[PDB]
RNA sequence: UAGGGGCGAAAGACCAAUCGAACAGUCUAGUUGCUGGUUCCCUCCGAAAUGUCUAUCAGGACAGCGCGCACGCAGAGAGAAGCAAGGUAGAGCAUGGGCCGGUAUCCUUAAGGAGACGGACGAACUGCGAAUGUGCUUUUCUUCUAUGCAAGCGUAGUGGGCGAGUUCUGGUAAGCAGGACUGGCGAAGAGGAAUGAACCUGGCACUGUGCUAAGGAACCCAAUGUCUGGACAGAGACCGAAAGA
RNA sequence: CAUCUGCUCUGAAAAUUGAUGGCGCUUACCAGACAUCCGAUGCACAGUUAGCAGGUAGGAGGGCGUGUGUCUACUGGCGAAGGUACCGAGUGAUCGGUGGUGGAGGUAGAUGCAGAGCAGAUCUUGGUGGUAGUAGCGAUAAUUUGUCUUCAGCGGCAAAGACUGAGGAGGAGAAGGGUUUCUUCUCAUAAGAAGAGUGAGCCGGGUCUAAGCGAGUGUGUAGAAGCAUGAGCGAAGGAGAAACAGGUUGAUAUUCCUGUGCCUGUGCUGUCGUACGGCAACGUGUAUUAGCUUGUCGACACGAACAUCUAGACAAAGCAGAAACACCUUUUCUGUUCAAGGGGAAAAAGACCACUGAGACGGAUCAUCUGGCGACGUGGUUUUAUAUCUGUGACCAGGCCUGAGCCUGGUUUGUUGAGGAUGGUCGUCCAUGAAAAGACAACUAUAUGGCAGCACAGUCCGUACCAACCGUAUCAGGACUCCAAGGUGAAGAGCCUCUAGUGGAUGUUUUACACAUGUAAGGGAAUUCGGCAAAAUGGAUGCGUAACUUCGGGAGAAGUAUUGGUUCAAUUGUGAACUCAUUGUGACAAGGGGAAUCUGACUGUUUAGUAAAAACAUAGCUUCAUGAAGAGAGAUGAAGUGAGUUCUGCCCGGUGCUCGGUCGUGACACGGAGGAAAUGCCAGAAAGCACGGGUUAACGGCGGGAGUAACUAUGACUCUCUUAAGGUAGCCAAACGCCUCGUCAUUUAAAUGGUGACGCGCAUGAAUGGAAUGACGAGAUUCCCACUGUCCCUACAUGUAGACUAGCGAACCCAUUUCCAGGGGAACGGGCCUGGACGGCCAGCGGGGAAAGAAGACCCUGUUGAGCUUGACUCUAGUGUGGCCAAGUUGUGACGAUUGAGGCGAGCGCCAUGAUCAUCACGACACACUUGUUUAAGGACAAAGGCCAGAUGGGGAGUUUGGCUGGGGCGGUACGACCACAGAAUCAGAACGUGGUCGACCGAAGGUACUCACAGCGAGACGAGAACACUCGUGUAGAGCAUAAGGACUAAAGAGUGCCUGAGUGUGAGCACUACUGCUUGCAUGAGGGGAAACCCGGGCCUAGCGAUCCUACGCAUACGAGACACUUGUGGCGUGGGUGUCAGAAAAGUUACCACAGGGAUAACUGGCUUGUGGCCGCCGAGCGUAGAAAGCGACGCGGCUUUUUGAUUCUUCGAUGUCGGCUCUUCCUAGCAUGGCCAUGCAGCCGUGGCGAAGUGUUGGAUUGUUCACCCACUAACAGGGAACGUGAGCUGGGUUUAGACCGUCGUGAGACAGGUUAGUUUUAUCCUACUGUCCAAACAGUUGAAGGGAGUGUGGAUUAGUACGAAAGGAAACCCACACGUGACCUCUGGUGCAGCGGGUGUGCGGAAGUGCAACUGCCAUGCUACGU
RNA sequence: UAAGGAGCGAAGGAGGGCUAGAUUAUUGAGCAGCGAGAGGUGAAAUUUGAUGACCUGCUUAGGAGUAACAGAGGCGAAAG
């Protein structure tokens, strides 16, 4: 047969375009700074708003981008790095923040610029500090617990734009605007409605799959469709998670 | 974004009147056990549609039947006369299978059974047995025979057949399917059955005079009349049963 | 009288008209005989001749002709070759001469070399016919008259008549074209030839940057591709310094000329400058370069309402000129202009500054709103149009003259108003709506800078025209944009007009059949698969509006009434009166409505060119995988179901996916033992596999049999088999039910239909999603109201073609000689044989030419393909897993490998610890390697490369998927062997002919020598019986012989008993159609067997139990071995084993309804032919039955025929094509007689019937369900018989069924896919030829006639009278003449319907100044003549 | 007014809403010790344990609750 939809959309001419982008998002590199928030802006592909910051490096003014936490305003002064106060919207070394606190834009290793929590409405929880090894345990929004060194930086607050998934998209055109900038195929034609030249689920005198939909992790790429390496299937209840800090 | 690739609100849709794999050009005069065609005259000879093996059944090869060149040469698609083998037609029912009825007598019953016998029968019953056909010897056995036979060597076509008379098997039968024997049409014209591949007479270089065949002889149409019996039905010359006055 | 033989007779019925061959024959027949004649390519005689003589496929011998070579002989201007008429020679292929034409070359003989002879190939190229002066040439607005040319153009010009109608058939640009544009001449004409024509600082290109492309360099590659970075490039419609009026040419113009300007720079001469004002909001002053830095401009979505301006359009008055006047009118028409640049208001809308000090309150918008972070008020500051003036006069209208110049006007007011411009507000979004070049301000330094005059400069390329573009063209198609008047009306709708633009194949009143349209008595879907098509409804205003519902909707529900003109009131609500001959959204424009069911939620999308859908999409719902990112779990990808409401039961046995451990297996490397060494051997061994768990909103799956309740039925209850679990809740003859047209109710006169119920449901059912509704479908289906030419049943009229005529002018197709009936024939003839008939012409028509299209698409065959699937065969990319490979450095412990000095148990193995090399975790440093944490972080790990080895692998690649066969498939095996039967008494001998057997078994069931029988039957012998052991007599096999069938065997070949391993070893010859195989037989040998010996034995009493080349295993002796020699491996020879059952021997699964190619009537799906089982119809006999009684009527059990209208059986004709079911329409034939006419019998009183005979003239209907033929009901009737003609009839129609490609359901399949199972959507081409048929002319002067031959026509019902009669116990109950009607036939318009071309009238919208006369769009009342039936 | 409503003074109650804290207990994980059974009942089986249960230490993570004092005691319109 021919090449399936899933492979074609991974070729280079289909990658997302950057022409409307504001810049690369991430923290400054300097040990200490005082910054001012210049503007709060929407960026074409992203639902969380961005804040433009201004800080001096040598004598010269320089500009950066952060993801906005909820409760900043244009004109606010913010303090970055060691010796910053625990005030909403400051950036601090993680070892300085008390247990049970909520944080965003956490660095996985020092000076990486911030990864981890970046989507609207999300946060992470500080669950443990180890005074020997200088590690800290953070609980991520998937439920995963990960350990990071005390020298990493983090932003104090919750990411702006929460609640967005409460309102249903009642019409086809509303879905169109949401997926127009994403990589997923919309509208999505079902594999059982294709001919066998186009998809492993195609063909036959009734619309059916005909073979089990759970497939191996090591299966060849042009036929790896369906539920890939599923441990279980169906709507029944699972089992207890195992937890360590 | 480009061909075993694209693109698809999915129809195998669309990608320059081309898409269940584009166009141009080359390899390439790709291959073909299958269809079509294959160019002058006269003379002489003249088939086969069967057997064995084949991923064989619309094809091959080997053998059998033609022709050419021919070393050589007592032979013959016919009879007699001695001699073998055969189990069909007819005939029979003696081992085996198998239908109906029995006198005297016998056994029991007071029923039935057996029976000295008669009638009816078999592709896989036989005690007897033809005609026709087959083989052996003898030219020291009639009759024919050189314009004849012919080892050997080289090489062709053929390997869908069909029909008549006599017979057979399967089938209600069939211008049906399948065998055997002797001549045909295939590859055969001419005269006759009004017409007809195969039926009757009878086998063809080219002319002329006579005669016959088969079939005809009022007229169409070359040749026709006679004698004796039957027969009356718009009958017969061409044409159907059991049953009948 | 009874039998038998001959001829006649009865049994004896088929579809166009018919066949002893015809006409005829009764003395042309049947049977028995007789005469002699006619008749072959045969026979006789005679010529010619080698004479011996037919011939396909095929084979051989001798000759004729063509282009060129070598030689010999000749020839041509006193006319060569060629070509054309005649004449001679040869059996023939061919050859020779004569007369005209032609104008320079040509042969005869013998040999040599070949591109060496045509009727055909749907042959190749070129040229020409018939058809044929024919088919056609005419969609759109429309044309007439005069006059000149033209020389014969509806060409030009005047006057009329029309049309596009400002979302134009008008005026311009772009893409595309490229001289098509202008002048002259000529026809050569959508034709040529010769010239001429496009002028810029201010218009556009050359500039900037979007999405993006990229030279070079780095890395890579055999070279490439690719990847990282990046000079340069990327918009004639995005950003982008500065121009406008009026004139002029045959053709250019914001480009030329005149006038008035502007931008960017340069230079001269004058003339001034180095600062101030306001509480402030800010002003006055035309101001230099340069630089940091901060900001602004360039610089931006959609939608709605409200202001203001400008084009435009109206109406009054003034003047100037036009139109109209039988009448009337100060009625009607055209004009009334002002650019860029300069100067400049009031106004409206917002910002802001000073004073002031406000509320349970003031201000303010069409709408939101607004104020102590300062309201109202009073005075100011600033930003954004426009009117008006100047632009020095141009331009327009009119008058007077004129081959030129003068003169006069261009004045005032009101209403409205964009489809253009601008301003400040408001709404929407999980969508927030480009960059850069180039500018400007503030701040800091620095200063000869501003203005006026005059002068200079600004390169290069494009510039004509389009109705001329792409479709083979002068093609009804396609193709990016701009400007836009008046009336009617909501409206750049339709209809009518102004500005501007427009047109030719000719004449004829022109039948039939058409194509676009009108109208119709009475009836109203009766029509048809189906209301398909048409009709009906229609705008605005008011009254009045149901079920159900997600509460939004349904809803314009439905149902009803009103509407013109005039003259008034009243001011947006509307009222009232008067008036008209059909009435008023008058033309144009403009919904039919209701009740239910199946199905998809909705708007949206799709097979360009047969499918618009129930299919796809969609919002919502659920599952899966991941902490990797230029992205970071409210994320990023993969699947399934299909909005909302309400539910979503049970199963982890199989298959898959996933998790955990090894107990076993499982590669290469790395080790070990041995040997002179190679080859082998042993260990070792990840992941996988196996094993144990999880998982169905994963693939999917979800039962049988018996009994049992006070009538019968049914079974809550019991028992029994069975499993992974035995279909829960719901729903149903449903788009899913075979039987099936299921049963009951309702709808109709009548229901294979619809709806409601019921349910052991062939084969319903739960995100392979189940069930109940709303709103919305060009979706499928049933019914009702309105409405109608769909129909009964057709008639009349209009336009355009068509017929005839002038001008112009083709194609398909074609072996052609073409009237029928029967016969035969390749089984349906135009041509052949025997009969019936025989002409040409013009216009129509569709019976035939199995008419033309196109090497049948269905079906089979080919050792021909391609797309797609998987549990087919053999490989492969990707993904995982192991060991090894760039000398990192140094610590600690550990297991392991190798050998000593210790200890235990009757020097052994076992237990202690001490030295020698690898080596697995763990630490701590920095040097390889990694990362924009980069003057940095990690770190010998990772990540990325390389060489070998295992695992997985329809993601892909190649290929295969036997044969015979009463077509193929499914089934069997007639595919290798053996016996019997038949195949007309040797042997042989076919069919999916008949009855069967084989793929082995046995140390004896083999070899030998000797002994004796057997199966039964008749007597005996205790228990002991039907049947126990023992005896005597008979006993030709009635028994046995392992295993089919046949043959064979008696002191044995059978049953016993003894001994043996001949079921030896070498090597020959033969038989069965004879290779393999099986058997028969010769000679030589054994320290061979059995027997006294003669004799016998190298398997089974005989006929069946089996297999090549190459490779490999074993036995046997004799060989070979590379320069030489020794050994371990190897190679030769003979013979046996390991195996091919498709058995004279390849290594192999499906599907195509998406399909291709070569062929086949060697072979299926129609018709025809042969047959007639089965279907239908008729005879013979007489057992019984009929109230008696064979036979009025019947007729068992048996027997003989006919028919082709049923279905089989067979495969002769057609696969380079004979259009396939039913209906509609129309004609003819048959009889086996339903009605109607004449008769005979009766169990015939009469009435009504029943059985038969001669007879085919005239009849045999309207409907409901269904695609039906068929069936079954209702209504009528004299009666509602049965059939044929290529299952009559598609260049006659229709297209409901079946049978291409889309899609749903059930059952089957792992799947692609299947299903004489159900459902819905699905392109019907061409006559102009010949012949037939229908009419028309000629053959046939004119007037009057004749009648050969051909055609043919009237059929039936009722009433009255006989008559309440005959006849019958009664009840009942018949038989001419006359009159009324229906159907059919032929005519006719006096009457009555219908139609409206000629004729008279009326109104609506808009044109010609009014009235009168009238155009266009079309509407409407009456109606001559004519034609017609619903009339006579 | 030994009818009602407004108000003053000192005091009492598990009456109600909110904010910030608490002693144990029951489960779950981590690590350490030990080396065979634990659980449950009238009596037992499903079941769990050498991948170390049970029991004893130390760490942690959550979400409920307020024992004994506590009564013919108190409060509220009742539910509480």
């Amino acid at each position: 047969g021919k090449v399936i939809r899933t492979l074609r959309l991974q070729k280079e001419h289909w990658k997302r375009k950057h022409h409307k982008s504001k810049g690369i998002v991430g923290f400054p590199t300097l040990k200490n700074c005082e910054a001012t928030v210049e503007k709060i802006v929407h960026e074409s592909g992203r639902p969380a708003p961005l804040a433009i910051i201004n800080y001096k490096k040598e004598e010269k003014n320089t500009k950066g981008l952060l993801v906005a936490i909820e409760g900043i305003y244009e004109g606010q002064k913010i303090q970055i790095g060691e010796n910053a106060s625990l005030e909403l919207g400051n950036v601090c070394p993680i070892k300085e923040i008390p247990e049970g606190s909520l944080v965003s834009m956490v660095e996985k290793k020092p000076k990486d610029g911030g990864k981890y929590v970046k989507s609207p409405g999300c946060y992470a929880t500080i669950v443990y500090h180890n005074k020997l090894t200088n590690q800290t345990t953070i609980k991520l929004p998937s439920g995963e617990r990960v350990r990071v060194t005390g020298e990493s930086r983090a932003l104090l607050g919750i990411i702006a734009g929460g609640g967005k998934d409460d309102k249903p998209l009642l019409k086809a055109v509303n879905a169109y605007y949401k997926y127009k900038t994403k990589g997923k195929p919309w509208p999505r034609v079902r594999g059982v409605a294709m001919n066998p030249v186009d998809h492993p689920h195609g063909g036959g005198n009734h619309q059916h799959v005909g073979h089990p939909t759970t497939v191996s992790r090591n299966a060849p790429v042009n036929g790896r469709v369906g539920l890939v390496a599923a441990r279980r299937t169906g709507r029944k209840k699972g089992s207890r998670k195992i937890t360590v800090n």
